[PDB]
């Protein structure tokens, strides 16, 4: 009943925030890995990763939830302050990697997201 | 009723491959990242995740997942064509930043997984 739709909601949730980050932390490796990049667009993903992140703490309740946020916060920092210049590969296309890599992580993304939706949507059905 | 459970099944079934392929191909990441590189590690994981494409695809009845699916293949074989001279001369200095990374992508891993594991919870029990 309502308790067992609020911890289905609750994970929901859960998969929403931490598919954000997913996408925010591909963002900025896709970028890293382009011949130059562009330092403007990094930070700008930095902060959106930051502010997906805090607001992800500041909404939830649950203690486990609570403490794997937290744990994330703490690795984000440590990524950011291992962050290079840039990643060249002396004799590959880093531009073109940068693109073949965001192409098929934006699909294995959109993929999980579509078997997502089609779970949520049998289970609604189900319900009649 | 069965053919329900089934269409269901499937999703779920989709839904796991999805998750091992980004498990793999952050794996993979993580070892081209790396100050040297093992090649071979590299292309015991690409295979890894060849072989769970396929078995995927095998498995998928659903239109739409299809689709999905074989563009996922697409994909990968225009980032494998990158992979040789990646390995020819590294991208990083040091493993600092690969190090960092895989410790933060694995949290992400786990966490989706706990609430991944909360849904079919949700789900079966009813």
């Amino acid at each position: 009943s309502n308790a067992q739709e609020q911890r289905m909601s609750h994970h929901y949730a859960t998969i929403e925030v931490s598919q954000q980050l997913r996408q925010l932390l591909g963002d900025q490796l896709v970028i890293l890995l382009r011949e130059t990049p562009d330092g403007q667009a990094l930070e700008r993903s930095q902060n959106d990763f930051r502010r997906v992140l805090e607001q992800g703490r500041a909404n939830t309740v649950d203690s486990a939830e609570q403490a794997a946020l937290d744990g994330v916060r703490d690795a984000y920092l440590q990524l950011q302050a291992h962050t290079p210049a840039l990643l060249e590969a002396p004799m590959a296309d880093n531009d073109g990697f940068s693109e073949a890599f965001n192409g098929l992580r934006l699909r294995l993304q959109d993929l999980q997201q579509l078997a997502l939706a089609g779970i949520s949507e049998a289970e609604t059905s189900a319900r009649h």
